[PDB]
């Protein structure tokens, strides 16, 4: 086939991982599930968490920067979408560094099991 | 006593709270512990996580909005500080809202106590 | 009034603390939510994570000792309560220590709050 | 080569599991690390975490079950290893289930990297 595709299923569950800065070892990537190509956020549906792990050059082992749990989706008192509060699985890792190397970052849909993602942090 | 006085010690870990955007329902909020005097950040010492509590007026409870952990500390197997690897302990939690209320944020230091901070989420 | 009593809400929601095993600074402290007496735990409702802190006599600060998160309250693609899984909101923290002190824990309910227990521990 | 061996390295980090009790849909599963071959934790080096997986037959998808931080590992205002306070690396997940199937435990070193471990859930 000719035309290439991509599964939207499959989209919207990835942690996307976006270097904001980097300049000399002060680094800030933003890690975000459906930017703005989004995924529901209700009580019964929603990305529970991210977590983002960093492997510097000649680093025999990898090491996890942090984890970010979004622990609202609407529950309350008085029934599921209903509190008015949701919270958005974007994150922001802040960290120094002082080689270059490999991101990766993990999400979780409650429904939809376990997802990853990778990208490169070059230090300019 | 008469003398009125402020804890250094006690900023440098208090978690502090900033709206950075509350438009239209769309809040961002950042905590972030050592703002303005810094904290160690050492395998020694060091901030171990950001929790943000959110009580919208209204409602009879609070929920918590998210957790952020700050994983790394320079550690590697050369030892101590080492890894050159250190996260720096600020989160990024972004939210819906729909009614203005009361923000708590709660923050560790891992040979410091545990650590409380307020603010004013005004949804203008 | 001659009859004391205790609401049944608040006693459904308070992390009990107890210890099982504390034979020469080997601990192991068992926190639960409504343990033969229970707290829902559907989609729309449950018990989020139990945490555990400990400060040990002539302790000027308190240590987390961990933290339990229960992940797991029966959604799937099926929709809320189908998934077959439930995490119980009981949780186990195994530690050593030098010194007798004192136990506190907390709890979150996903639609009720946050909630607190303390309990002694004397190293017998 | 010809002459196979096994990394003692590799089991004194493998997240060990063991399921106690499965009887009527009711769980209870062990995870440790460092049970035959045990692992340092001292504020240097230790295990953070463990996280439980469980997928049921018949689920496209798997499902946290939960996670369990580990926090202590004695640094105290006095320095490193002096707090006499160190979470054992090891939890006990309860839930209910109704069908067999696969366990995934995941675990963390903080210089010797991210580890997983296998297990079968036989409700029987
Ligand atoms: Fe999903
Ligand atoms: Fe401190
Ligand atoms: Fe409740
Ligand atoms: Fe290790």
């Amino acid at each position: 086939e000719l035309f290439q595709t991509a599964d939207w299923k499959k989209v919207k569950h990835v942690p996307v991982i976006e270097v904001l800065r980097a300049e000399g070892g002060v680094v800030e990537v933003k890690v975000s599930v459906g930017k703005e190509i989004p995924h529901p956020n209700t009580t019964e549906h929603h990305i529970a968490w991210i977590e983002l792990v960093f492997q510097p050059e000649g680093s025999k082992f990898p090491y996890v920067v942090g984890r970010a749990e979004f622990a609202a989706h609407g529950a309350s008192v008085d029934g599921p979408n209903t509190s008015g509060v949701y919270t958005d699985p974007v994150a922001v890792f802040a960290f120094k560094a002082e080689k270059s190397g490999k991101l990766t970052a993990f999400s979780y849909c409650n429904i939809h099991g376990l997802w990853m993602g990778e990208a490169t942090l070059s230090l300019e």
